[PDB]
């Protein structure tokens, strides 16, 4: 079957931004590395990709609300006000600036606050993860399902490191989580792009994933992908506010629950709210 | 063209093995891999890729010695006895068997025990890292240089987690190492194929890399890549027995030096000085 029109618009915007990013990494040097925060980089490439995405989206839907990582939140109008696009124009910026070919464009659409459409596009490997609510998820058109692994034994987990200065107070907490997972699992991977970690959970390439400190645009599309592939997503307390709180556990049925339980004893009260 | 004939032979062998591995991953992605069947699938693909490589190598140099991960060590004859091929037919097998598209073929040639030729091939992204002693290193034909970063400030490091049972007593040491690096660096990455981690050091994509528990076929090609790109490679004590001891630091000049210094306080004072 073919995609709903809105998912199609999102996918074409993602493709255009990804071709810009790929042209950059392939043949150019980065000519702008500003710094939004410490270790939080913004490039001419991030802004150009964001402008590409927003131009396509507003060409199709001028009354929708837009929340871009670089541009912030801009409300819509009329009926269009119930639609909110959540855009990471380039997820994996540190990878990108170093030339590490692992990063993605991430675009989600929420209707009345509920995830409705999702695109995660890796323009190097040309991998297009798409999903719509109640429609399943797909990689380049083929339907995705979370893995069948029944426990953490032999699992391949994805994760993200608490690298920011303002996370130092939780670093040891995280390293304890990590520690208790090394024995049973087959491996833990930190490839450096949260949207692709979620997409990999959705495709069955990772059995589960956990990270704190994330922003909404990092997670929105990938969370819809995981949900539509038959998986589970929550925050560190098991509730549905992972987008607002920035801590997230995603995974297949049993590995999600097992990882959530496993991280429980190493949670600071700041991540138990 | 510019490659010495021995390097070109190794490159074509890597290409054929990588095409085989790529078709294999494509077929495993559309079927459910039993946990009992995963090891058998991996042994199959491993041995088929090794056969591909070894047939191609011996068609050109039948008197050379061969050392494959799957097949062990087989001596050569005549002057060919001074040539030893060190082959990992599939670096990143846990990724592979989970469908994570990050893995590579690794082929090195040693002449009287010194690294002479090297190929690391990513068959998904189609990235061919090549080097010969005294000839420099290339990615798909373009010359490679290690990065110029002067310290670990803002550095992107590669690493490999100590996931094996026999590394358990080192786990804490590793997590101590890791911890001391979080403040300065912009990120740490564990993508799951040590040959590609070394190749990324050589291309300037990582500023430095460290890991222990490796085997010779994991490191041989990538170490030559780093050296020929202008970088530095050593074991944890700073000597050049990384191939034999299994622990390795590689980097650009300054980040190699800083990373080696950083890891010294977390070394068991004995075998590792
Ligand atoms: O900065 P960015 O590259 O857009 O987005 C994120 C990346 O997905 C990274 O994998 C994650 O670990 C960081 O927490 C985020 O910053
Ligand atoms: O078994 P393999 O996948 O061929 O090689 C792996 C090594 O065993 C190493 O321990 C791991 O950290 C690397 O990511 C891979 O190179
Ligand atoms: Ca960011
Ligand atoms: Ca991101
Ligand atoms: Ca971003
Ligand atoms: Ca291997
Ligand atoms: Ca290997
Ligand atoms: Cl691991
Ligand atoms: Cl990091």
């Amino acid at each position: 079957g073919s995609m709903q029109p809105m998912l199609n618009i999102a996918l074409r915007a993602a493709r255009s931004a990804g071709e810009l990013i790929f042209r950059s990494i392939e043949r150019l040097d980065v000519i702008s590395v500003n710094e939004k925060d410490a270790k939080d980089y913004v490039t001419e490439v991030d802004r150009a990709a964001e402008q590409t995405i927003v131009a396509a989206l507003r060409k199709a839907y001028p009354t929708h609300a837009i929340m871009g990582e670089e541009g912030g939140l801009i409300e819509g109008s009329g009926e269009g006000a119930d639609y909110l696009w959540v855009i990471d124009p380039l997820d994996g910026t540190t990878n990108f600036i170093h030339g590490v070919p692992h990063f993605a464009v991430s675009i989600a659409c929420k209707y009345k606050g509920r995830l409705e459409h999702a695109v995660v596009l890796d323009p190097v490997r040309q991998e297009e993860f798409t999903a719509s609510r109640g429609r399943g998820a797909a990689l380049n058109g083929r339907r995705l399902r979370v893995s069948g692994r029944k426990s953490l034994e032999g699992a391949l987990l994805g994760t993200g490191f608490p690298f920011r200065d303002n996370q130092i107070d939780n670093l040891d907490n995280y390293l304890n989580m990590f520690r208790s997972l090394v024995g049973q699992t087959a491996g833990i991977r930190r490839a450096g792009a949260a949207s692709l970690d979620l997409a990999y959970v959705a495709a069955g390439r990772y059995d589960a994933f956990w990270e704190f400190g994330l922003s909404e645009w990092d997670m929105a599309a990938g969370a819809l992908l995981v949900q539509e592939a038959g998986g589970l997503v929550s925050d560190f307390t098991g509730s549905h506010e992972f987008l607002e709180k920035g801590h997230i556990v995603a995974g297949n049925t049993k590995c999600f629950k097992a990882l959530l339980t496993t991280i429980q004893p190493h949670l600071p009260p700041s991540l138990k709210r």
